[PDB]
């Protein structure tokens, strides 16, 4: 993999390494999450994957916190952030430390309803279609089957993850393997208000990660938090490039 060139400029943040790939920043300062609301951390990170590569951000916390798992797209050169959303239904907090932010490559593959190419061309994900209407109670979550193969690319494999749009408006997508029997998507909705999602609506994107990215194997090369524990996330052993002309 050749280098992530990326700014960072922050005095909230911390970097606490950029190591075998993967760049981890800490919050220095209490982030207060309200119930019921979207938390945004505007991160003051800008990257640049190299070619064959998209970015990886995400979070991780022990507190009562969910993130969004978010997919950068190759021509992104704006500023990353990061999207929250509280579990409880009072003020959640993130003491300073309390929060890990990471941002890691992975190689991709593309395809030529219910799965759509976006009309941006070289962006990561495929748009993937609601198959039905879905009403989303405040603090519940609802699952939805995909049941219809998507096209098989080798040495790839099928994931889905959500879009920043319905995380901005509470409505997270757990990030899952879509394997071969078809994939049960859940979206919970962290608002207060009911969301009516019809058929058609795009609900989450397909991602083809090349199979080098998912592993069994715990180690500082790999994370759990992303597509969950069975599926643990390889990045890119990529070297993050400090070029401070990114940053907008
Ligand atoms: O958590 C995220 C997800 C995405 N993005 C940026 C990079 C993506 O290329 C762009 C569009 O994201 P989506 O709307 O496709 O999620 O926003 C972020 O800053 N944070």
């Amino acid at each position: 993999c050749p280098h992530i060139r990326y700014a960072f400029q922050n005095d909230k943040l911390l970097l606490q390494q950029a190591s075998v790939g993967r760049l981890t920043l800490v919050n220095k300062t209490t982030i207060l999450l309200r119930p019921m609301k979207t938390t945004t951390v505007d991160l003051g990170l800008y990257a640049r994957p190299p070619e064959g590569h998209g970015l990886m951000l995400w979070g991780s916390t022990s507190r009562p916190v969910t993130s969004h798992v978010g997919i950068i797209d190759p021509d992104y050169t704006g500023e990353l952030r990061l999207i929250l959303q509280n579990q409880r239904r009072y003020n959640s907090t993130l003491r300073p430390s309390e929060l890990k932010i990471h941002l890691a490559a992975f190689r991709y593959a593309t395809p030529q309803g219910p799965i759509n190419h976006p009309q941006y061309p070289g962006s990561v994900g495929l748009d993937v279609s609601l198959p039905k209407d879905l009403a989303l109670f405040p603090h519940q979550t609802v699952s939805v089957t995909l049941t219809v193969p998507p096209p098989s690319i080798p040495h790839h494999r099928p994931t889905i993850f959500g879009r920043s749009g319905l995380a901005m408006q509470g409505i997270l997508v757990k990030p899952c393997r879509w394997r071969r029997g078809g994939v049960d998507v859940s979206l919970t909705n962290f608002s207060d208000q009911t969301v009516f999602l019809n058929k058609y609506r795009r609900f989450c994107q397909l991602v083809y990660l090349h199979k080098h990215h998912l592993t069994s194997f715990y180690s500082p090369h790999s994370d759990a938090g992303v597509l969950g524990p069975r599926s643990l996330f390889r990045w890119a052993s990529c070297t993050f490039e400090e070029v401070p002309s990114l940053a907008m």
